């Protein structure tokens, strides 16, 4: 209603599974808040520049604009953080990128990144996080870290069911646990705040098969489901065995010596692929001592969080972090960063993140040789040490450049 | 009943808020399942050296063994996995310390150690972490890292309140959350496990409460509340209020600038702790990217056991790392890691952290040269390159010892 379709571009279609992407589809873009304004003018031209590489002018992107955040607001009034339309439009067109999202306190709401994942049922958190040869990393080994996690995101503390401390609702579900259901273990029943983890086995195993499948489609070695299931049993521990018992019945697992680690055949390209599992807060402590030993990660909504961000800080990404949230009717690729509203229009931070969300879009899309030609360029532009504040504070004999030059560089290096 | 209590020896007592401790007290001691037949001798012959080093044969520690675990069935009979008189015991001396415990599966057990800290209700896990000179580190300056860990004991998804998938409980409170509460937000209601998060202002203020009065005895520079907030609201957001709460309203919390940070006044060095928070994923990237901008961390009880965890793979401390779990009435000291079967009774493990556990235990006491003079022969040894096979393989120029000579080597260098 507000947003402009353009004139020329085709929708993408989802031909039952498949994608099937025109030469010149529309693609859906949030700006983001903050720096937003900033990283995003930056991605839209370094994706030009490759799709116009790759393709000698034979495809091009037609790019969308739709709201969500503080944008929205000014866009459709005060009080619509998230118009009805940006989820019909993400759902029609079935893939869009957005930069980081402002969501406000003191109106009851809740994070505007976790209602777009919810609503429109992206189960799937992709955080893929490798190293970029020469970014500064405060771990002397970062070269060793090649891992890609698939966090769920639809159930979990995560979901946002909870109430406040001394509210009616509250005291009647407090009531109700150690009445009805006879808990004797809340210390504190008065002035007492309660959040509800749900754990599904449908929405484990949605997970867990995605995980899997890319595994076999990209012949990493293993997967490694993360759990903290033996404090939380029941919802934890109940993801490890679900998870272990999809990898036997739907991909043909086998012990390995007594268990509990399976082999899946790499159909393919005959391989095994181990299937293990490893508590979550020793797993927090492997990935810093031995990071080589771990490749594709299944874990639930919030250890996601945790393993991603504490990843991200391993291999110097906190700005170049790429990230999907994939569902089975469309896919929202996104900066993993804050808005970061001190400075925001100032061109210096690092666009790095929304970039590699973007050559992740691009792959997706099958536009396999648009998206290498930016990781080329990445990897080149690092390496030149013409690069932007984050990563040049750290290093001795770096160019520094604004959050557009380091674009530019980008181009210059494919 | 099964416990010899010792002929010499005397009871340490509660005299209102302080501990009188005899010259010759009375400490219970679990030996603990695996490793612990390794780890737990060569403690107690390190803490009997150093208080016979500090104390020239005026004080003398009487060690009672109690049991708990794999061992307690061995005494005790193949059901008691923890016997009731361990808890009046540890309730009546006072102070005990303990090796690594196993809970078993298949016997519908919750963890042991959990258990102990709930039924004795030890709100405080203490956990300092810092660099020894010269351990073997996975990052480039470990030696920034000198932290200490309060981390909220007795509430949390950590209590163990949930049921499992299709089980009549959780389909009954899946029900009366549907139903009742009006929760349209569990994304598959069936075959699905349910687990309860709580968080309550007495329980998380008296968590904070201890956390700053450490700051002021022992003038560290900052608390660092840290929590989900942004997500978890009811229960993380409220643990961050209520944290601020208290240092406003019993240590006169000052604002520096607009908030949200406060700023104590140290009563007795003059000095002013800064009260802060961050959101604990962003905080798992702080620690590793700055952390000497932290010293003591105050948090919830899951997010206190990942901090925790991962500092201590930081600081090259995985089997060095001490732990206290301290209430009102008593205090129990502990080996934080597991009990490894593999290598039990072959002498081999680190017996680092349960020593550094004793000497928290003997600082607690109020015996702080014996405490001075273990931590004097750690460094020394670790210094001297007289080291046990974790810290060898990752070092040139080591001599490799066995548990039972690592022991003798912190005697050696007192
Ligand atoms: O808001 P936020 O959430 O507070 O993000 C936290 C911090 O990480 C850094 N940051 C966020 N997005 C970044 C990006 N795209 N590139 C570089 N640094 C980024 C900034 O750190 P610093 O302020 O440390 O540069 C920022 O203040
Ligand atoms: O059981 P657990 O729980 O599986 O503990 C995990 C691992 O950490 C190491 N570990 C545990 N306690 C240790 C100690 N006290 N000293 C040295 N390494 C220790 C061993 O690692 P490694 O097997 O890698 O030596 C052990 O297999």
């Amino acid at each position: 209603s507000k947003v402009v379709v353009p004139a020329q571009g085709k929708k993408i279609t989802l031909q039952n599974g498949k994608l099937n992407v025109p030469e010149n589809p529309i693609i859906p873009y949030i700006e983001g808040d903050g720096i937003g304004v900033d990283v995003t003018p930056a991605m839209l031209k370094v994706v030009d520049a490759a799709v116009e590489k790759a393709y000698k002018g034979e495809r091009k992107i037609s790019w969308m604009e739709i709201y969500t955040g503080e944008k929205s607001t000014q866009v459709y009034g005060q009080d619509v953080w998230l118009p009805a339309e940006t989820l019909d439009l993400i759902r029609e067109y079935r893939v869009a990128i957005k930069g980081p999202l402002t969501t406000p306190v003191g109106g009851g709401i809740r994070s505007l990144n976790v209602a777009l994942r919810q609503e429109l049922d992206l189960y799937i958190c992709l955080r893929p996080v490798r190293y970029y040869q020469g970014t500064p990393s405060p771990v002397k080994h970062p070269e060793l870290t090649d891992m890609v996690i698939f966090r769920e995101n639809s159930e979990d503390i995560y979901a946002g069911i909870e109430w406040k401390a001394d509210s009616a609702d509250a005291e009647k579900v407090i009531k109700f646990l150690r009445e009805e259901m006879g808990v004797k273990k809340i210390r504190f029943p008065e002035h007492c705040g309660i959040g509800i983890k749900p754990c599904s086995e449908e929405g484990t195993k949605r997970l867990v098969r995605a995980a899997i499948e890319y595994a076999i489609a990209n012949d990493r070695d293993s997967v490694t489901l993360v759990h903290k299931g033996n404090i939380m049993k029941f919802t934890e521990g109940a993801f490890k065995d679900w998870g272990y018992q999809l990898a036997r019945e739907e991909f043909g697992g086998e012990l390995i010596d007594g268990g509990p680690w399976l082999k899946v055949k790499n159909p393919n390209t005959g391989k095994e692929i181990v299937i293990k599992d490893v508590i979550a807060d020793a797993f927090l402590q492997q990935i810093l001592l031995r990071p080589a030993e771990y490749d594709v990660i299944a874990c639930m909504n919030l250890n996601g969080d945790y393993i991603s961000d504490a990843l991200a800080a391993q291999v110097g990404g906190i700005g170049i972090a790429p990230g999907a949230n994939i569902g089975d009717e469309c896919a929202l690729f996104e900066a993993t960063h804050g808005t970061a509203p001190k400075y925001a229009g100032q061109d210096k931070v690092n666009p790095g993140s929304i970039i590699l969300s973007a050559e992740m879009m691009l792959r997706h899309m099958g536009w396999t040789e648009a998206a290498d030609l930016i990781v080329k360029g990445m990897e080149g532009a690092i390496n030149a040490k013409t690069v932007t504040y984050d990563f040049e504070r750290l290093m001795d004999g770096a160019k520094l450049l604004k959050c557009s030059e380091f674009g530019d560089a980008i181009i210059e290096n494919m």
